[PDB]
């Protein structure tokens, strides 16, 4: 009986969580009224808080089901951890030392390594269970190269292409964005920036598409400088400088229909789009498909060393 700890940076399961989610994240300080409503209503615009949350469910409960089917040698149990979002992380932890597992594998819901989204969570988590003691976590820290991973983009790529209208797929520029993080993560030597630019390369080649370009996405509100350019002026630079007519975006950093996609990419990117004149494309997220979920099923085996 192994443990698999899936991680992810959370989302509330219920609007009233809206609130002390966005204290959480800005460390024990509850919103301004305005600035807590303007969150409140991004999640209004895309539909509703209440979709979100469930998708890590059966992202968990689909990766743990598959792993017990594909092979018989391992059963595994899968525990949420989420960062800013009960269950926590280490509340997680807590609850399979209590269970009585003795041995884990975690894995964090980005693809890409990072000192504050990947390298934080093992962290905390392993730091959990040293303290109670008789647990080990053998964590995954990257699986953006995961060929699986690779060819579900790839395809799903291919497809928006193949479906765009002549003067579009002669003139189209392909987008590939993650979640911006402030920059001083260069201070640890940081990999994420690279870690993008090659997941970018690897579905680009993959889909046989040339122009394309590096962007991030959904940086936070602070005194300090985040990775750049944005999707949204990187669009527009684009756009200034050859007159694409077509704009696909690839938000690989995130594996769900979460507000980072929903909105900063079908709303704001859409809006600048609209704005000169040209189509907007973003592809199926991972959610919780099987294509998907055997991608990170082989990357869990794969660490593993099964
Ligand atoms: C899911 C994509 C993502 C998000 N944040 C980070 C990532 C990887 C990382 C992060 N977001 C960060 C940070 C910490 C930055 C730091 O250490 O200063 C990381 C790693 C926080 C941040 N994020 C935001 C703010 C205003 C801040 C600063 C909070 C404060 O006032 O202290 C904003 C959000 C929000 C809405 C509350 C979301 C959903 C959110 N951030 C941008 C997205
Ligand atoms: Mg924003």
């Amino acid at each position: 009986k192994m443990g698999l700890l899936v991680m992810a940076y959370g989302t509330p399961y219920k609007e009233e969580d809206i609130e002390r989610y966005y204290t959480h994240i800005r460390r024990g300080r509850k919103p301004e009224p305005e600035m807590l409503q303007d969150l409140k209503d991004r999640y209004e615009a895309i539909g509703g808080i209440s979709p979100l949350a469930q998708i890590t469910e059966q992202q968990a409960h689909n990766l743990e089901q598959h792993l017990n089917e594909i092979q018989d040698e391992i059963t595994f149990k899968a525990y949420i951890g989420l960062k800013h979002i009960e269950p926590f992380i280490e509340d997680a932890v807590a609850e399979m030392h209590k269970d009585g597992i003795t041995e884990a594998v975690s894995i964090v819901l980005a693809p890409h390594f990072s000192t504050f989204s990947v390298q934080s969570y093992n962290k905390r988590a392993k730091e959990e269970a040293e303290k109670l003691g008789g647990l080990t976590i053998t964590s995954v820290e990257s699986w953006y190269d995961e060929p699986k991973f690779v060819t579900y983009w790839v395809d799903r790529v291919k497809e928006t292409y193949a479906s765009m209208p002549e003067d579009e797929r002669e003139n189209a520029m392909l987008i590939v964005s993650a979640a911006s993080l402030p920059e001083k993560i260069k201070e640890f030597g940081d990999p994420y920036p690279d870690q993008l630019h090659e997941s970018a390369k690897l579905i680009a080649e993959g889909a046989g598409v040339s122009e394309y370009a590096v962007g991030w996405q959904s940086e936070g509100n602070t005194p300090d400088p985040w990775l750049g350019p944005d999707v949204q002026d990187l669009t527009r630079d684009l756009f200034e400088q050859k007159g694409y007519q077509a704009f696909v975006y690839v938000p690989v950093g995130f594996v769900a229909d979460h507000l980072e996609v929903l909105y900063d990419n079908d709303y704001e990117c859409k809006v600048v789009t609209d704005d000169i004149g040209a189509s907007y494309y973003r592809p199926e997220m991972p959610n919780a498909k099987p294509e998907f979920i055997d991608a990170l099923a082989t990357v869990v085996l794969k660490k593993l060393g099964r």
